[PDB]
């Protein structure tokens, strides 16, 4: 968590802004790929996230933060003119702004709503566990993606199904872990709310101090991670193999990392799945890229080193990155 092109965004950010964040990892890529879009931040809090946004998008992109407190809102918005002046040189050309309003119902946020097909990338770090109605929430989030926009995000996630005690509790549940989802749910739920494609950013795991709060949750396993949901019709849910390849053009860095399972050099030619050539294809991605056009259909695709993995269930492909504190 937390790379280095941000630790010197980092530092320019408000104190006040830094000491009164609550966050999980990182919800923000690393990679060039922002300037210019329209982020949305589910849950911001005080705006770190949002500010860090704020410089990766530029002055031609936007950041909208939602929170439903009115005190962590009051944090953020003292310090807009004070950003807008520390990245473009000037107050009041800030592409920053807060909305007010519960993340599940984002058309009645305040002062306006965010309508449909109206968000590049939405965020959020830590905060979707909170909710207690998730469907409604991830449906939320693709409402107001538009095609070929994604969800990239941070959240604590779990080994298993916690009891009925555990999920009641409320110590826990403020504690981020009783409303964490256990990973396979987390899948489906969000296939129900229209993402056939989940990509794993980063793992790595998340202890439980206080014995008392370990009581209720005796074996369970919980892990930190960053996934992107791409919104792009044409996905599915499985990789299939129709023999293409991407080829990173550069212009955003050396190479360009997906996900766990794809890094693309510049100008090496990688072979990838339908869904992968979707996405590269539809999303803003495509400036950096070119794909390869669609061949006969050669079944789940195996043209990878970890292809064996890249089709395991995604509570697999999480516990078998992290049994490793070889670093
Ligand atoms: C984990 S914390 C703060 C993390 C925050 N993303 C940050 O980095 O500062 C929980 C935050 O999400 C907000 N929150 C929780 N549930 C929410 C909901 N249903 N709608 C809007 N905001 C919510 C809380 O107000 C609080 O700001």
């Amino acid at each position: 968590a937390v790379p280095e092109s941000h630790r010197k965004i980092l530092a320019d950010i408000a104190d006040e802004v830094l000491e009164k964040f609550y966050g999980c990892g990182s919800t923000l890529p690393a990679d060039g790929s922002l300037e210019g879009a329209t982020v949305l931040d589910l849950g911001c809090g005080t705006g770190r996230d949002v500010y860090l946004a704020s410089k990766l998008v530029g002055e031609h992109g936007k950041v909208i933060g939602v929170d439903m407190l009115d005190n962590q809102l009051e944090v953020a918005r003292k310090y807009v003119e004070y950003h807008a002046e520390k990245f473009f040189g000037s107050p009041s050309r800030s592409n920053v702004r807060f909305l007010k309003g519960f993340i599940e119902n984002l058309a009645t946020a305040e002062p306006e709503g965010v309508p449909d097909s109206s968000v590049d990338i939405v965020i959020s770090n830590c905060v979707c566990n909170l909710s207690t109605n998730k469907l409604a929430l991830f449906k939320e989030i693709h409402r107001v993606l538009r095609d070929g926009g994604e969800l990239y995000f941070s959240d604590v996630y779990a080994d298993r199904r916690l009891s009925e005690a555990a999920q009641q509790d409320p110590i826990l549940y403020g504690e981020c872990l009783g409303g964490a989802l256990y990973l396979e749910d987390f899948r489906r739920l969000v296939a129900e709310a229209g993402f056939r494609d989940v990509r794993l950013v980063s793992v790595g795991p998340v202890d439980v101090s206080d014995p008392q709060l370990r009581k209720l949750v005796p074996d369970v396993q919980f892990y930190s991670c960053t996934f992107r949901c791409f919104k792009v019709a044409t996905l599915e849910a499985t990789r299939e193999d129709y023999g293409q390849s991407a080829t990173y053009l550069g212009g955003i860095g050396e190479e360009f990392k997906l996900d766990r399972f794809f890094t693309f050099p510049r100008e090496k030619p990688v072979r990838v799945d339908r869904n992968t050539a979707e996405i590269i294809r539809h999303s803003r991605l495509h400036q950096w890229f070119s794909v390869s056009a669609e061949q006969q259909h050669m079944g789940l695709f195996k043209a990878n080193d970890s292809y064996a993995l890249l089709h395991a269930p995604l509570s697999m492909q999480v516990e078998q990155l992290v049994s490793g504190a070889a670093a």
